[PDB]
């Protein structure tokens, strides 16, 4: 496939399962398994075939266009995370990726219906996708994601619906805040939403600065992109 560099292949594999490492031992110290979402966005496709041909799956873009552009060069079972931002736009657009395995920042309705939509026109057969919502949980004002409990209710009671088949609920997700506040809040949403709807969400939050805590506050997912590509 996609030629690389002998020496950038050992030190890439060696960063990474550093990360991995610290992330295991950082869970096997509480009351099981996080994902290591590899966060190659701006990397070029030879570092991800470096990684893929190591074992890696799940790797996460948040450019549509790169994403697609990467999905067409690289091995058709890579489980495709789009973690950026999500114009309803381009919901047609990534829901064309076969092997788009997940989106994680879902934060409106209409995003929600646009993607279901989009899906079951351009790849019903395929499995539905994995979708997380993105959750406002800085006490500041954000660009993305949703602080109205309404609204998220919505979101929520849209994706339990039966019309919503091509794309599934997995959980929560957040891009956190510039012991941890953020991760605390996500943790709150997913009990009050976890109740009202009978769900067992699933978090997504933890990066490059913080994934320890995230590890340590309930996280399934933890998003690193610097420390592995250093
Ligand atoms: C880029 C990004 C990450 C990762 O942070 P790193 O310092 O690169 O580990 C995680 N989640 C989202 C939504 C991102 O934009």
């Amino acid at each position: 496939g996609i030629t690389y560099d002998e020496d950038r292949k050992t030190q890439l594999i060696a960063q990474y399962e550093s990360v991995r490492e610290v992330v295991n031992a950082e869970a096997k110290n509480v009351h099981s398994k996080i994902l290591l979402l590899v966060v190659s966005k701006l990397k070029p496709a030879s570092d991800i075939q470096i990684l893929y041909d190591h074992g890696v799956r799940e790797f996460g873009e948040n450019y549509v266009q790169e994403l697609i552009e990467k999905a067409k060069l690289l091995p058709d079972d890579i489980k495709w995370h789009f973690i950026g931002g999500l114009q309803t736009n381009k919901c047609k657009d990534l829901a064309k990726v076969p092997n788009l395995y997940s989106v994680e920042t879902i934060d409106s309705l209409k995003k929600a219906k646009k993607l279901n939509e989009s899906r079951a026109k351009f790849q019903p057969d395929c499995n539905p996708i994995l979708c997380n919502v993105q959750i406002n949980t800085s006490h500041e004002d954000q660009k993305s994601g949703l602080n109205n409990e309404a609204e998220i209710f919505e979101v929520i009671d849209f994706f339990l619906s039966e019309e919503c088949k091509y794309i599934k609920l997995n959980g929560l997700m957040t891009i956190g805040s510039w012991e941890n506040r953020d991760f605390a809040t996500l943790v709150e949403w997913k009990k009050k939403i976890d109740a009202k709807f009978g769900t067992s969400l699933k978090l997504s939050m933890g990066m490059s600065a913080d994934f320890r805590e995230a590890i340590r506050q309930g996280t399934a997912e933890v998003r690193i992109g610097t420390d592995i590509f250093g």
